[PDB]
């Protein structure tokens, strides 16, 4: 319902850490509208080489689980305070929606031009999240990457994790970082 | 031209280059554009991206490069092919080429600021739209082509995200089908 000017937006638009979300989440409804949203992005080829996985409820709990385990297999037993972090890794937010790339060779798409629609496609739900009432943090830990939680997520050999985008409400007040300067980073020719 | 951004995420749609019209973004309207579409999702805050904004003449002359290498590649092509090449960048008052930079870091994975690339190009998109302007993201021989790249200054290390054509647009898109959230999105957990 809420009303926010486009312009005043992009001017403004601040992540919030995964430790400063709080709840509410979204309803399974508010979620299918943020995703329902998310999806309208470029997309050569119109192939949508991307796939989500809705992380909410007690399974949080379940795969932080999953990823402690993993990590003390991993390192045998290091700080019991780090062994916080793997108990909350899906917790600290009440929904996670895990991006996956399903990019793969096409006969007209290369792999880029598939990997830069589901690098557009995670800020479009980050977009969407913020326009629904939620705030956001776009994070990739070592779950991403590690084998043995893919395996237990069920993304393949054949897919990336993109990112997983932590969703919630934060009573949190948006402090602003530092921003690159366009002397550094954009160049201009003929006028 | 004062757009709401739920809304606007519902009604976004790119409009072509080729039916993309003068006048384009004045330097100072494309400065903004770029101040704000710099603010993006970027581990290791190391900003794995640069932009070349091409105005005026000088996307003749590319265009004008374009063509010349498409005839070294293929010495009889049609006075029709012939006229696309000479064309490419001169379809829109603007083209801003997104480059992304990744290289390997220390900490933050090559996938990762990748992500970031792709997450920016849209947020180019977004700004420009935000600012009254239509915008199609291409990318085509020319963005692949080393022949091309290296007259257009896009080192090896280098690849480019996109060449964005911005300008202005007369009638609103049509709109294309999006993804079945049924078939991109599964679902784990409930509540
Ligand atoms: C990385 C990338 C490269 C693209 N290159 C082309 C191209 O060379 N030619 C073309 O007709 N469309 C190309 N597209 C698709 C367009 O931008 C098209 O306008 C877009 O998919 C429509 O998305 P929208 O309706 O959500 O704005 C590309 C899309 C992405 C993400
Ligand atoms: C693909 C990708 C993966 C990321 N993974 C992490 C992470 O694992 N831990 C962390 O503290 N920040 C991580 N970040 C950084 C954030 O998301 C951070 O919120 C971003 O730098 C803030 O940009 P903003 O203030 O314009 O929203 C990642 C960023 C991208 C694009």
């Amino acid at each position: 319902t809420s009303d926010i000017k486009l312009l005043d937006y992009l001017r403004v638009r601040r992540s919030t850490p995964a430790l400063q979300l709080s709840e509410p989440g979204p309803s399974k409804g508010e979620i299918e509208e943020i995703l329902r949203l998310a999806v309208r992005v470029p997309d050569h080829g119109k192939l949508a080489p991307w796939r989500f996985v809705v992380y909410r409820g007690e399974e949080r709990v379940r795969l932080s689980e999953a990823a402690l385990r993993i990590a003390l297999e991993k390192n045998p037993d290091l700080d019991l305070q780090q062994q916080e972090a793997e108990r909350t890794r899906f917790t600290r937010a009440p929904v996670v929606i895990a991006v996956i790339s399903t990019a793969k060779p096409h006969f007209k798409i290369p792999e880029w031009e598939q990997v830069m629609s589901a690098g557009a496609v995670c800020l479009n739900v980050i977009f969407a999240a913020n326009a629904s009432g939620f705030a956001a943090n776009w994070l990739t830990e070592w779950l991403a990457f590690d084998p043995a939680f893919l395996a237990e997520i069920g993304v393949s050999a054949e897919e990336k994790v993109a990112g997983y985008i932590h969703i919630g409400s934060t009573t949190f007040p948006p402090v602003e970082r530092p921003r690159p300067e366009l002397a550094d980073v954009v160049t201009w020719v003929g006028d």
